[PDB]
């Protein structure tokens, strides 16, 4: 542990990471594209450099917190000859394939790449209850783990550099879709004269019940089996239709439940009326 | 403990009549197809030939029918015989359908309790089972004891539409969130990961959602969407990465593309710096 690191990206996330590194006695060199002054970090000892060239020269270990992978290419391609021997830990959220391609591009330039998917907002940096998904070369990960674990606990998922972004993105698919379904349901409730406070225990109970369904179906899904022994797709379809009609009667936007309804209807069209609604995964595949 | 009529002898109606018989009720039954009642008759149910006889038997009439249309079909021709009856409608439908049925029944001198049964027929007779009820509170309280032989009750208020409202808005979450789980699982499968591998992470995300609902509840009730903990523009970018992840994995795009278009509509109406909760305005409008 050299206790020396560069942080490229000084939005809220990058700043919280630099702050914790300073607290633990690291030398911290910082840079970003808009030349933020970072006055509070500097007063705590951060070294603000002018260019990305200087930022990369400062340290072997470079933590990136950027908008996405395209930014990484923009800023690094012009300094591609300066990457030899560097370890880049990219904490930027993007796709699994972007992470894989970046890892190879860096390796071709003599650098090593670790992918991280931070699961917490900036306020969770420095807390051991916080987790980040990691993936990439295991020897490179173990060499820098101690530093990474000053920021959060680690969940190392495997050697494939895309895996940390895979686990991150599939959880966000659930997050955003389920939360928008709550807001849609709430809009219906509000049109009918009930408040969010009134809905709260029922929205919460339904959400908290979902893992039991996931636990039930998991082993069936892994066998590719959709028998209609506890539920049938045709009955599910009828249930969805009532949600759609309830939506329309309330004057609420139909797009979200109508998309749910179209998925069900495609499963019916391809012969699954008597199978479990889990058969709809075949539509998604 | 006393006496009740069950009209409609599908699986739900049969399970309810059965539990009433077990608890010592005198049970009168009718169905358009007479023979559906044979097992119940052997157990002591009184089958009657006509709807008139079934209505005459008791004050309390459970309508375990397949649709509200069936109610109109069988009761309209006998509309003069409904004074003093209390009809408990268990068909799943919209809040407005329950309201229109209640008013129709009141115009003929009857009263209407809406029920939203949350369990399959196998859950009838179990106290862990709940049914949502709504309609006149005095009518509901007069019959609560009998209704609670079937399941525990959750009375939601005087509007007959409320029992259906609470049921349908919970199903909006159920189906949309469970499809998003299947969708996410399909992406994971395309990258070599199993449902067993995804399980604790899917579970953990789902279990975290009530904490977000609790956080945003009081803000939503104030109509406040400040961007102090989250900004819509950042949400949009996050959704765009989910869409890309999906396309790269060769998985069907329709579900996350719909989410993305909601976010884009909020952006294009001037909400870049507000909380994503501001998207309730998009749902409200349209
Ligand atoms: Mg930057």
């Amino acid at each position: 542990n050299r206790k020396s690191v560069t942080v490229i990206g000084l939005g809220p996330m990058g700043q919280a990471m630099a702050d914790v590194f300073l607290e633990y006695g690291y030398s911290v060199t910082v840079w970003n594209r808009t030349s933020s002054k970072a006055d509070q970090l500097v007063a705590k000892g951060a070294i603000r450099v002018s260019t990305v060239n200087e930022a990369l020269a400062a340290n072997e270990l470079v933590i990136l917190s950027l908008t996405d992978y395209n930014v990484m290419y923009s800023i690094l391609e012009p300094v591609s000859e300066n990457l030899f021997g560097k370890v880049l830990v990219n904490l930027s959220s993007d796709t699994p394939e972007k992470a894989r391609k970046a890892a190879k591009w860096l390796e071709d330039r003599g650098a090593r790449h670790i992918t991280g998917g931070v699961q917490v907002p900036p306020s969770g940096i420095g807390k051991s209850e916080s987790y980040t998904y990691y993936s990439g070369d295991r020897v490179v990960f173990e060499a820098h783990r101690e530093t990474l674990e000053v920021l959060t606990s680690s969940d190392y998922r495997g050697e494939d550099p895309g895996l940390a972004m895979l686990y991150y993105q599939i959880q966000m698919d659930i997050f955003w879709t389920a939360m928008l379904s709550y807001l849609h349901a709430l809009a219906i409730a509000n049109a009918n004269g009930i408040t969010a406070e009134q809905f709260l225990p029922y929205a919460s109970a339904m959400m908290s019940s979902l893992p039991k369904f996931v636990e039930f179906y998991t082993p069936r899904l892994d066998e590719g089996e959709h028998p209609g022994d506890v539920d049938r797709l045709a009955m599910g379809l009828a249930s969805v239709e009532h949600v759609v009609h309830t939506t329309q009667e309330a004057g609420i936007d139909i797009a979200l439940p109508a998309t749910v309804l179209e998925v069900f209807r495609r499963g019916m069209k391809t012969g699954h009326a008597s199978d479990s609604f889990t058969s709809l995964i075949e539509i998604f595949k």
